[PDB]
């Protein structure tokens, strides 16, 4: 259907089928176990995200690999379950679309996952290159295939150097994994996210050292965002004052699951509304807080 | 008097193929994924009709998205599901199964979805004519016994050629299921039930088990790689040696192959003997494949 011209939220990136299975002892190996629970859940950083910014009530759309088979149609009528727009899927002829299976032992709180396959192909720069651009007014990209996605971005930039100010395309970026191929992201966009993890792997002791240390590889007038989970997140734009905003933690903590994701989406939600960084870091760190009291992502709005 | 039932689970299988086996609180990235209709009865069922066999399947569904491709699969390997017993409530049995590469070992972790059994009231609306075997894979044993007495009584009515044929599997080690050893043409024992017995070889649990069969009947144990054993009424202990592939790539439903080619090769009035060797040889072949494809 006939979607507005500047209207939706773009978010490229990873859809997994995630099935979690709670277990009152981990398995031996060959041994056949009755679970207490089990779980199928979409995934992904990307696709989690879709389904806040729906739930929030931004037209969002998904962008991202999946191959013909009846682990895509369950994740499509998930994703549609969750008012996600789903044209600009990259559809392959090769390849598993993504599943991970996760054994939470319930004895002691302990995760064992075992993570999809690499056979499917990531979104390619050229399969971006056929997307047109006038629907969306902001593009989130999970930072996967750099090479690739560093295209993407370019082609963005050149579409927003022929619009007048208020048609240009926003764009925010995130590097959640640490893989040195990322860090070339954090060059691009309106917006950089970068998690936790990847700080801690570049030796950063706190969100305020991340923000400081990675602030010189962003490009001029970027925001910076660093999210370090109970304890609140961080911006840095480029007026050089570091922004906080505290955790509002839920009193009991139920599901973390995509916690972050909650955090990304929100806080491209409050920017796309024309709020402020800091007023955006706080409506992002809240959204976040009342997910890890609920079971997915019902009742976060 | 043409099709061989099999009563029992259906389950969907999610199957991830790893190098090694995980270490608890790891995370580690799978070789491949699949999506298999596995439950015992209902892997017996796939291997019967690879080996030409017409075979139906009884066993318990919920509407839903778990079922609409098992049934597809059902239907995909011509298996007729028309007495499946379908459930208002739940979710039809799904699992995460883990085979390791490295020597074709399955982990399973079950979600048996709290779907009601099929019982023995939706065993009595099944019309036995088309059938010229039953296979019921112990579950609710006290409601089986039911169904087995059902098939005893069409048996008194039917001459000796127009008699149905019966297969019990016996392989959970719960002392519920110990009463259904007593029905059946055919008993097969597993190695799980045998050892939590206390038996430490399948001569040693044919021995022990025989006098809990019927007069007439066959005790059949298989010991996987260690091939199997069966025993009849002439005491006389027969045995066959596994056929394992040079490369083990996935035992997942391996035992099921055992069991379905067994029946398979009875039905075709082979003796025991034949049987036995038969249903070592399909396991063993289907032990050097991922799934059931090329197994004959
Ligand atoms: C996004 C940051 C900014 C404030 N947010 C926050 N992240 C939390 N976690 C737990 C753990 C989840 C796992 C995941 O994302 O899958 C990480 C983030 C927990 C909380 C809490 F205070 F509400 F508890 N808040
Ligand atoms: C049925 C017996 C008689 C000969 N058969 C045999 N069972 C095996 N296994 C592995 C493990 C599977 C798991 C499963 O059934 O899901 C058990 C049985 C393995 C082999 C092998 F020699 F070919 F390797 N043969």
């Amino acid at each position: 259907g006939l979607v507005p011209r500047g209207s939706q939220i773009l978010c490229v990136g990873l859809v997994v089928l995630d099935v979690i299975s709670l277990v009152d002892k981990y398995p031996k190996e060959d041994s056949e176990i009755r679970c207490l629970s089990q779980r199928w859940q979409r995934g992904g950083n990307a696709s989690n995200s879709c389904t806040v910014l729906s739930l929030l009530g931004a037209p969002c759309a998904f962008m991202g690999s999946m191959a013909p088979g009846h682990v895509a149609d369950f994740l499509v009528a998930d994703f549609r379950r969750r008012g996600v727009d789903v044209s600009q899927v990259a559809w392959q002829s090769k390849g598993d679309t993504p599943s991970s299976c996760c054994i939470i032992n319930n004895s002691n709180g302990n995760r064992t996952i075992v993570l999809h396959d690499t056979s499917l192909p990531d979104v390619s720069a050229t399969d971006f290159e056929k997307v047109d651009l006038t629907q969306f007014k902001w593009i989130h990209i999970e930072g996967r295939n750099a090479s690739e996605q560093v295209k993407m971005l370019q082609r963005i930039d050149a579409h927003n150097t022929r619009q007048p100010p208020e048609q240009k395309i926003r764009v925010s970026v995130e590097v959640e994994k640490p893989r040195e191929e990322l860090f070339q992201l954090f060059g691009y966009g309106d917006v950089v996210f970068v998690s936790k993890d990847v700080a801690k792997h570049l030796g950063f002791q706190s969100a305020e050292e991340a923000l400081r240390g990675l602030y010189g590889r962003v490009r001029k007038g970027a925001v910076l965002v660093c999210a370090w989970a109970e304890e609140g997140a961080d911006a840095l734009g480029p007026d050089g004052k570091l922004l906080h905003s505290d955790a509002f933690p839920p009193p009991r903590v139920v599901d973390t699951l995509g916690a972050g994701d909650t955090f990304n989406a929100s806080v491209i939600f409050s920017l796309s509304q024309g709020r402020s960084v800091q007023e955006a870091l706080r409506f992002g760190c809240q959204v976040a807080g009342k997910k890890c009291g609920l079971q997915g992502f019902d009742g976060i709005v």
